[PDB]
């Protein structure tokens, strides 16, 4: 195993490195407005040397972003494809290159059997060829990796199943920056190339000058290089026509054929294409070729890519002509005239590669490594997309929430082999389908229109409810005797409940237990941990009476609290946000213990008094002109205050003390350590009143934030022995800070409602010397060290923060752990900021037409941890990466994949078991079983359960943490017959294991095992 901490990795470019030195300049660089004018030396080819140039035509479709998915499928995407399957099949040297998967799976399904050969044949043959081969081209920034995973192999299996084929090359265009996370997947799922796109201009002018847009790309923490991916970075504005054949766009768009009237399209240069003819191909193709040769000398073999592009083209038959039949003349006589030296013909991406690999070992060329990620992307001037990194932020914490109700449906229901009448594979199907839709770059990112973005909730809805069907089923099967099973496929034996999705204050979803001793006496619940070690976690629910135990199965009891539910109210009268308690309903809380990747079983039972395991929180409600909040039966009266500063302690965690305003002050970690100064701020960005809007995609702040008038806020306190917590009501959020014991839980509930043109940040400000770094995190991967550049304009400093981020000096680390991916950044030190949503009035120009105006409450929630340092051994100084402490990823897990909750739903559960999974392996905590799938339906003889094993590595600051298992997923399920290590989609064995025992992974790795059973 590989040191992913002590060697830092020796490579060619290192983007934080490259960041330091580069000065970013925006100047006019000619006709290559932000390049310079190239040169080449036309003796550079002759006869035994050719330019070999590959024109590959394609298509930018979008799953959804101005039209819906289905919108777009009915007006252009089935008739581009229904025409590509006519004109290739018609047309033999015509190549074509498709890359989402989500469209043609549509299409497909829908061709008459004489179809579906005829493209079965030109895919075989080569003529059509799917690039990636993913449901999507995901978005880079917000997405986590194990959906990106999750969308790749969705698109992979079917293509494997139905066109027998496996791309091997990448092609991702249109995201909006990009993340090493893709070559680090794409590379354990048997890629050997990848190429990207969108990358700051002043990055493509530099790696341009040295040659190095063709690259080995590895991870920042790989020292040996086997991460490494060949990656080749596109060098202009965008991958349309005009700034693809060359550096001079007004030469180029005189080659996009579908320009000259009859299509409604124009060349914006002011020169339009002309169709070839004899009499103008030699001079067409003079053009032509210089503009061939200038793309030419940015590169180090004689091997050219020139897409031929834009979105959704190829729509109409007779847009398929005039391209093919230009490009024809234009072949037939560039290839003739010697003097060009130039061999050029149509081709497909993996044509590209392997003409470049071959010259790679003729020795014509040998390629730079490089390591680092491309955020944050700015397309021109100081116009960076980092707006989107927060943009529709309902919605990207709903990615998450779905994310791991997959994981967990997939999971509870793997255990067993299902009866196609339980419509367990049908369901889940429908649920990572949806949910990978999602990962499109308008998807998750925010950035499609209003009707669109409905649709992708819809969807996901729909995802949810049938995650929420086969993990009840499945919770059904698992816990009940055997013999006694009989289950109703179309039945709910349980619901689930989710403390924070929706949330409270975001839409009342959640049942309450009703209990009484004229209705029902008890209830039972299950939590299930799809984490693989043993885990303790409180978890609540709503219960019709305060005077409610807990006990296990076998009957023990649990100590339990009961607190009031809080609903807060903007009070149109009053004009002010306050708390209202429910006279009727209250929470109980508890702390559950579920076995590794399993389930326990605990019972609820009303009392006619206050029951001797559970205790009652005290509640202080701080503002000045208070009222009466009675609570029902609840047994201990609201206390009331003027506002003033308070201090908190749970169990023996840390002591937090709080401004008089409800908001974090201070952090104690120890009975003797220091309150260490942590203060949250709320603040807000405007727009500029001239030049360039913020928009989806780009943050164009008016100055740096202010502060956001507080007024005098009320403040609600409630103390309690298991769980204390203070609220506070803000305009436009409810904040608060939730403690259990250790670093505390917050949560916002966020609100912009009106405020047009306002970016709602929040901030932390510390003490903390952590001059001008940070950290941010890759998709839920990696933590990869930031510099904040004074050179660059606030919005570049922005960077995405799909999960984490944290700021560190010598002794003292602050961690902000995130469920859901949001914009953040440090933008001085001892600081830490992240973005709740952003409300714009206006377009920003990159094609969606409209603002964002249709905000709606959400639940964001993080963890904070504040940790001593001092003693961890860190990466050195110019390492390029961070990482988390064992507290700190915990916490993350505690987010993103909580115990899930179910509350039985008749009033007897006959043959109820206690608990499941309790003999499971609990695996040492920086091993992670990321997915469980069965591969195989029951009517196959030899089963297949698929598991995608992740180790993400953990500081090393002094703990002994010892006592823990080997987790071999090969044998959680009996009778295993054989082992293989496969590629992360399973698609592919790559290893046949002996004793069939799947070893475990090493720090920072991931790899995927079947196990067959007979
Ligand atoms: C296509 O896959 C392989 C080529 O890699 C070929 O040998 C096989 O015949 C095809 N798959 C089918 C139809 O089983
Ligand atoms: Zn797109």
């Amino acid at each position: 195993c590989q040191d992913v901490v002590q060697d830092v990795p020796n490579v060619d470019v290192q983007m934080l490195e490259l960041y330091d030195r580069m000065s970013f300049k925006d100047i006019d660089g000619g006709v290559w407005k932000q390049g310079w004018n190239i040169k080449y030396d036309p003796l550079k080819y002759n006869a035994h040397h050719k330019l070999k140039v590959f024109v590959v035509p394609h298509s930018h479709n979008d799953p959804g972003w101005i039209q819906t998915f289905e919108e777009y499928y009915q007006h252009d995407t089935k008739h581009i494809l229904s025409n590509a399957l006519r004109h290739l099949h018609d047309n033999p040297e015509m190549k074509f290159i498709w890359a989402e998967i989500s469209y043609f799976a549509r299409f497909y399904h829908d061709l008459g059997e004489n179809k579906k050969l005829q493209m079965k044949s030109i895919v075989k043959n080569g003529q059509l060829e799917f690039v990636t081969g993913g449901w999507v081209m995901p978005d880079e920034a917000n997405s986590h990796w194990r959906n990106v995973l999750l969308q790749l192999t969705e698109g992979q299996t079917w293509l494997k199943q139905f066109m027998n084929v496996t791309p091997t090359a990448s092609w991702a265009i249109d995201p909006f920056g990009h993340s090493p996370t893709m070559p680090y997947i794409l590379q354990k799922s048997g890629f050997k190339n990848m190429l990207i796109q969108r990358t700051h201009y002043s990055v493509k002018k530099e790696l341009a000058q040295q040659r190095q847009l063709e690259f080995l790309w590895r991870q920042i923490w790989d020292n040996k290089g086997d991460t490494a991916l060949f990656t080749h970075m596109m060098p202009f504005y965008s991958y349309d026509i005009p700034h693809t054949c060359g550096p001079d766009p007004k030469v180029c768009c005189q080659f996009d054929f579908k320009r000259m009237g009859s299509f409604g399209l124009s060349c914006p240069w002011k020169v339009p294409p002309r169709t070839i003819s004899d009499q103008n191909v030699a001079a067409r193709s003079d053009l032509l070729v210089d503009q061939w040769k200038k793309k030419a000398e940015l590169y180090r073999t004689n091997v050219l890519l020139i897409p031929l592009g834009d979105n959704f083209r190829f729509k109409q038959n007779t847009e398929w002509d005039v391209q093919r039949v230009n490009y024809e003349r234009l072949f037939e006589h560039i290839n003739s005239q010697a003097h060009f030296n130039v061999q050029a013909q149509f081709g497909t991406l993996q044509e590209y590669f392997d003409a470049v690999h071959q010259a790679e070992r003729a020795g014509q060329a040998e390629f730079p490594t490089l390591s680092g990620d491309f955020f944050t992307y700015a397309d021109r001037s100081d116009n960076y997309w980092s707006g989107y990194y927060t943009s529709r932020p309902y919605h990207k914490r709903m990615d998450r929430v779905l994310m791991h109700y997959v994981r967990a449906a997939e999971m509870l229901s793997a255990w067993h082999s299902w009866d196609g009448m339980a419509r367990i594979e049908e369901r889940l199907e429908q649920a990572r389908r949806e949910l990978s839709l999602f990962q499109h770059h308008d998807g998750i990112t925010g950035t499609a229109k209003t009707h669109v973005v409905v649709d992708y909730e819809q969807r996901m809805q729909e995802a949810l409810k049938a995650c929420q069907m086969v993990m009840q089923q499945s919770v059904y099967r698992l816990l009940t005797k055997p013999s006694i099973y009989s289950p109703d496929f179309s039945f709910s034996y349980f619901t689930l409940d989710d403390s924070r999705w929706p949330g409270s204050g975001v839409e009342d979803s959640r049942t309450t237990i009703i209990l009484g001793e004229d209705i029902l006496p008890s209830k039972h619940v299950v939590m299930h941990n799809t984490l693989p070690h043993w885990r303790e976690q409180l978890v609540d629910f709503y219960v019709s009476s305060p005077f409610v135990s807990v006990t296990d199965l076998a009957n023990n009891p649990v100590e339990a609290q009961v607190s009031p539910v809080w609903s807060w109210h903007h009070d149109t009268l009053t004009k002010t946000i306050h708390p209202q308690g429910s006279t009727t309903k209250y929470r109980i809380i508890f702390k559950a213990r579920v076995p590794p990747m399993g389930l326990a079983t605990y019972v609820l039972t009303i009392s006619d008094s206050k029951p001797e395991h559970t205790s009652y929180a005290s509640n202080l409600l701080l503002r000045k002109n208070p009222t009466s909040l009675p609570l029902g039966q609840y047994p201990e009266d609201v206390k009331f205050g003027d506002p003033r500063e308070i201090s908190l302690r749970v169990g023996n965690g840390p002591t937090l003390a709080f401004s008089e305003q409800g908001l974090l002050k201070s952090i104690q970690l120890t009975q003797d350590s220091p309150h260490v100064p942590v203060h949250f701020k709320f603040l807000k960005y405007g727009v500029r009143s001239h030049g360039d809007r913020s928009g989806a995609y780009l943050f164009l702040p008016n100055g740096p934030a202010s502060p956001v008038e507080l007024g005098q806020p009320v403040v609600l306190v409630t103390k309690g022995k298991l769980e204390s917590s203070v609220s506070v009501g803000l305009p436009s959020v409810v904040h608060q800070t939730i403690m259990r014991g250790g670093a505390p839980e917050i949560r916002n509930l966020v609100d912009i409602g009106s405020l047009d043109n306002t970016e709602i940040v929040m901030r932390l400000e510390t003490h903390i010397d952590s001059g001008d770094i940070f950290y941010t995190d890759l998709n839920g991967l990696q933590f990869i060290k930031r510099r904040r550049l004074d050179k660059l304009p606030l919005q570049a400093n922005y960077y995405p923060i799909p999960s984490g981020m944290f700021i560190e000096d010598a002794n003292t680390r602050l961690t902000l752990l995130t469920g859901q991916p949001l914009g953040g950044s440090s933008l001085a030190s001892g600081e830490l900021e992240i973005m709740q949503d952003r409300r714009l009035a206006s377009d920003d120009e990159r094609g969606l037409g409209q603002g964002v105006l249709d905000n709606k409450p959400v639940l964001h929630i993080y963890r904070l941890v504040l940790e001593k340092v001092n003693n961890c051994v860190r990466p050195s100084k110019l390492h390029p990466a961070g990482y988390l402490t064992s507290a700190a990823h915990k916490a993350s897990q505690s987010l993103l994949d909580p115990l899930d909750k179910f509350i039985f739903a008749e009033n007897e559960w006959i043959g109820a078991q206690g608990q499941f999974g309790g003999d499971h392996p609990s695996a040492r905590e920086d091993l992670d079983v990321s997915v469980m799938r069965r591969l195989t339906k029951s009517s196959a003889k030899t089963q297949r359960v698929g598991y995608v094993l992740h180790r993400t590595n953990l500081m090393q600051c002094g703990t002994p943490e010892e006592h823990t298992q080997k987790l071999d997923v090969c044998h959680l399920l009996p009778n295993v017959a054989r082992c293989e290590r496969t590629t992360l989609t399973f698609l592919q064995n790559l290893e046949h294991l002996d004793g069939m025992v799947a070893p475990e992974v090493c720090p920072m790795e991931t790899a995927a095992y079947v196990s067959s059973h007979s």
